[PDB]
């Protein structure tokens, strides 16, 4: 997160890490929304290459002992059937991963509330984003949980050609493009939280940001829409 703030432990307890074998240490490679005790649900680009994968809940900082972590193996890995690693502006970037164990639930380890099928947010709408990615272009990785304050931007005006244009497609939510904070390398996969009816859901899965680099304005952080894909968590889940 670029132009973020440090988040407090307990704000966001369904971020998860997840984290491949690294020669023999374990690396930072997304984030991910804890969704059931045993499922998590991330996007598709994070998994796209044949690793071994952990998920970290009630985690705070990468480099030091919260106190607080638990450490799963990822049992399965769905991609989305559509989802084409040349193609990311077609969307579809969203996997669940299935857990090897189910995870313990307290004050720092909590499921992700999804929003309904086809909820579309209002633009300009309170959203966060959160993860330990990037805090500037080309930079390094946050220690500590970042968040950023973004709001959405609609896709009327996120798919004009001063934004994204045709890149962004109805199946994705736009949020910021204020030239100082957005997502960045080692976000993607994570959630973008929005207060709705008083209650923070996640709206997004993070996916993308400019070439040109993480914080410019006018090229939003772009998000899988969750309430696009509600059906489809539903009957991986039911049928795994
Ligand atoms: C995000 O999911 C993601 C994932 C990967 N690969 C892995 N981290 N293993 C590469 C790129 C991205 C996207 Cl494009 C990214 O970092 O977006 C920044 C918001
Ligand atoms: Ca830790």
């Amino acid at each position: 997160v670029v132009g973020g703030t440090e988040a407090q432990r307990n704000s966001w307890p369904s971020q998860i890490s997840l984290q491949y074998r690294s020669g023999s240490s374990w690396a930072h490679t997304c984030g991910g929304t804890l969704i059931r005790q045993n499922w998590v649900m991330t996007a598709a680009h994070c998994v796209d290459r044949e690793l071994t994968f952990r998920v970290v809940v009630g985690e705070h900082n990468l480099n030091q002992n919260n106190g607080t972590e638990q450490y799963v193996g990822v049992q399965k890995i769905v991609v989305h059937p559509y989802w084409n690693t040349d193609d990311v502006a077609a969307g579809y970037d969203i996997a669940l991963l299935r857990l090897a164990q189910s995870v313990t639930l307290n004050s720092y380890v909590q499921l992700g509330v999804l929003p309904r099928a086809g909820t579309i947010l209002a633009n300009n709408s309170p959203c966060y984003i959160t993860g330990w990615g990037l805090t500037r272009t080309n930079g390094q990785l946050a220690q500590t949980l970042q968040q950023a304050y973004l709001p959405t931007v609609d896709y009327a005006i996120c798919s004009s050609s001063s934004y994204w244009g045709s890149t962004v497609k109805n199946s994705m939510v736009c949020a910021g493009g204020d030239g100082v904070r957005s997502g960045c390398q080692g976000d993607s996969g994570g959630p973008l939280h929005c207060l709705v009816n008083g209650q923070y859901a996640v709206h997004g899965v993070t996916s993308f940001v400019s070439r040109l680099g993480c914080n410019v304005t006018r090229k939003p952080t772009v998000f899988t829409r969750v309430s696009a894909y509600i059906s489809w968590i539903n009957n991986v889940i039911a049928s795994n």
